[PDB]
């Protein structure tokens, strides 16, 4: 188990923060995968938790998007982490949110809620996504506007980039929504896909197995409800052994805070 150093921290809300750490020279992974990271308790025993790598495979540094669960063994501590301090990292990537587990196609959808946007923060900055697919749709649903900030700034920086800010724009469509606070676009991913509102707002054709591929990341309940909506459009679940139209992964275990 490696010990890497925090090089920067940013707090978004009273329950969300992101940070970057040095990457082990040897660590290799595919954008979208996750690894175990953690801290030591008081007796010096490791407290490890799965975490999607929020940064792309080519990024020399590792990024993470994290929840804050006071009373949560890991994040009650991790939320206090400072630049210069370190985290325990098991350099062994895994996960079902890899491009290789999807049949090639034209449109790739990223469906996420809460911190579930983490593996897509990585995949949206992954070159392969824009060369194996013509369009990338990022649907991010959270309760408030503030919880969408991390994703917004990330997406904004890609579209404003002097060199590719225009190459991405037009190919990457950002569709954030809130379900509690007022915002120009609201509603759950499931409802907006079922009613067809999102196809409407983005001016695109309905979803179909022939052109559409999807990756889902949220609570287990979300994942289940989303799978039903996807299957009702013709798409099917795939895997690395038998690639299909969509793949899913739990954003966290339990009902979530
Ligand atoms: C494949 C996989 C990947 C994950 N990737 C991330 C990630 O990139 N970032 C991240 O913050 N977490 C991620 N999680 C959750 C993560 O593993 C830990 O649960 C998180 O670090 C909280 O740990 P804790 O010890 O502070 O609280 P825990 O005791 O683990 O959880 C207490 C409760 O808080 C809630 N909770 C935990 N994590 C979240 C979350 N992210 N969002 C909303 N509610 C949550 C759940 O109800 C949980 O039961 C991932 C989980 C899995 C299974
Ligand atoms: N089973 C589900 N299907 C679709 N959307 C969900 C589901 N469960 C929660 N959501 C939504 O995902 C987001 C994050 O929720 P949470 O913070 O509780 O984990 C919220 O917008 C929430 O919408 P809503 O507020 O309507 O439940
Ligand atoms: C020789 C032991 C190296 C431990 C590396 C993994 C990080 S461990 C981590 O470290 C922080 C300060 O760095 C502490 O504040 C925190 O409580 C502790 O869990």
């Amino acid at each position: 188990p490696d010990a890497q150093t925090v090089t920067s921290v940013r707090h978004w809300t009273d329950t969300l923060f992101s940070f970057r750490v040095t990457r082990p020279q040897t660590l290799r992974f595919r954008s979208g995968e996750f690894v175990m990271i953690g801290l030591l308790d008081d007796n010096g025993k490791p407290i490890m938790r799965a975490y999607s790598i929020a940064s792309p495979a080519w990024d020399e540094e590792l990024e993470f998007y994290s929840i804050k669960v006071p009373d949560g063994p890991l994040t009650s501590r991790l939320q206090h982490i400072k630049v210069g301090e370190q985290i325990i990292l098991r350099p062994k990537p895994v996960g079902t949110l890899v491009i290789d587990a999807l049949l090639p196609g034209k449109r790739l959808w990223f469906l996420a809620t809460g911190t579930g946007i983490a593996p897509f923060a990585s995949l949206m900055r992954e070159p392969e996504a824009y060369e194996k697919f013509d369009e990338v749709i990022m649907m991010h649903a959270c309760r408030t506007v503030a919880e969408l900030e991390y994703g917004r700034q990330l997406v904004e920086a890609l579209q404003e980039d002097p060199l590719i800010g225009e190459l991405v724009e037009g190919k990457l469509k950002y569709y954030p929504t809130t379900t509690r606070e007022e915002f120009h676009h609201m509603g759950r991913i499931t409802d907006n896909l079922a009613s067809g509102k999102v196809f409407e707002d983005l001016g695109i054709a309905p979803m179909n197995p022939e052109t559409d591929r999807a990756m889902v990341c949220g609570s287990l309940a979300f994942n289940v409800d989303v799978m039903k909506v996807l299957e009702s459009y013709g798409l099917r679940e795939g895997a690395n052994s038998e690639p299909r139209e969509f793949v899913v992964e739990k954003a966290f275990v339990g009902e979530g805070i």
